[PDB]
């Protein structure tokens, strides 16, 4: 159960991270 929880939270973190990455990408694109 602990590893399930930790992995779920970890994928949530990584998904938020890729959200911010694509976000900064589209920001730079607007700068272009």
């Amino acid at each position: 159960r602990e590893k399930e929880r930790q992995n779920r939270l970890a994928e949530e973190r990584a998904r938020r991270e890729e959200e911010e990455n694509r976000r900064k990408a589209e920001d730079e694109a607007r700068k272009k």
